[PDB]
């Protein structure tokens, strides 16, 4: 009802959004924790020095670790930052990062006041 809920109800919505199947073709590589061992990224951790991903997201969403709007939007903009500053601009990652956030943040602009 109230303000942060209420906000925080957007938030998850736009949460629920991100993982659903009308955006998989280009979300799928933010599901999870950027696997560096399994994907032979052997210098992941010395350049990003905090990974984000949705599913870390998730969680905190549903354990009630985000106070605000604010808070919750951070996160979801540092694994895009992550990617951005990890990736030379041109990889196909980065050009799903993009898309992705693009649906973030237009829906995240209709933020209810
Ligand atoms: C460096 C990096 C790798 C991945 C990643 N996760 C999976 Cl699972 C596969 N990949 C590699 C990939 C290669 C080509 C296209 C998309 C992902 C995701 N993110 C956000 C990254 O910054």
């Amino acid at each position: 009802m109230g303000k942060l809920s209420e906000q925080l109800k957007h938030c998850n919505g736009i949460l629920k959004e991100l993982l659903s199947k009308k955006h998989a073709a280009y979300a799928w590589p933010f599901y999870k924790p950027v696997d560096a061992s399994a994907l032979g990224l052997h210098d992941y951790h010395d350049i990003i020095k905090h990974p984000m991903d949705l599913s870390t997201v998730k969680r905190k969403m549903e354990n009630r670790d985000y106070r605000d709007a604010q808070e919750f939007a951070a996160d979801v903009r540092l694994m895009f930052s992550n990617c951005y500053k990890y990736n030379p601009p041109d990889h196909d990652v980065v050009a799903m990062a993009r898309k992705l956030q693009d649906v973030f943040e237009f829906r995240y602009a209709k933020m209810p006041d």
